């Protein structure tokens, strides 16, 4: 989530 950061990025994924």
């Amino acid at each position: 989530p950061y990025p994924v």
